[PDB]
């Protein structure tokens, strides 16, 4: 499905269960959502920089699914102020930068 | 073209005359630039806002070159991280997400 840029690309996922909104940053390398419970194991990363940084839960193969694309990829799980899937997963689904 | 995403959307772009680096991000709503002598008349609009605002010069219409496209736009120009091509002109270019 092709996605013009008039409007913010919010398309929504499915992840850990529930389901949420996300923008498809381009300009982000990775992915973060707002709080979630994800189970397995996962490690403390730290992102930002301006500013200081923000210290977040770096989770990995945690299955996700985008518009219906069911894959896998390094989720990472913190105070972000809106969902994001970064390139890191937007490569995982096959989603290009077209003009 | 077809702008995969493994690596980060950096386009030479063409502005004020001379030639640039800047980041196609879909979750940039504006395109804010480090300085360009930038010929006409702006106006204060404040972008940003966490940790506080950000003033950026607002020139309208401003005259663009992005991979051989060349098309008319909003610009924002000051202090930014980074020099990032947004929303309102990726669409003035036909720019789409796909996958
Ligand atoms: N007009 C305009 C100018 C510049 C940027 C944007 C758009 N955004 C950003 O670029 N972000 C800040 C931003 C901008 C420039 C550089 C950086 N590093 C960050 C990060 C994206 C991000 C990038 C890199 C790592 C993680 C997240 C944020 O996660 C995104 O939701 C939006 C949300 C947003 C933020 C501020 C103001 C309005 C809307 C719009």
């Amino acid at each position: 499905p092709q996605i013009t840029l008039w409007q913010r690309p919010i398309v929504t996922i499915k992840i850990g269960g529930q389901l949420k909104e996300a923008l498809l940053n381009t300009g982000a390398d990775d992915t973060v959502l707002e709080e979630v419970n994800l189970p397995g194991r996962w490690k403390p990363k730290l992102i930002g920089g301006i500013g200081g940084f923000v210290k977040v839960r770096q989770y990995d193969q945690v299955p996700i699914e985008i518009c219906g694309h069911k894959v896998i990829g390094t989720v990472l799980v913190g105070p972000t102020p809106a969902n994001v899937i970064g390139r890191n997963l937007m490569t995982q689904i096959g989603c290009t930068l077209n003009f």
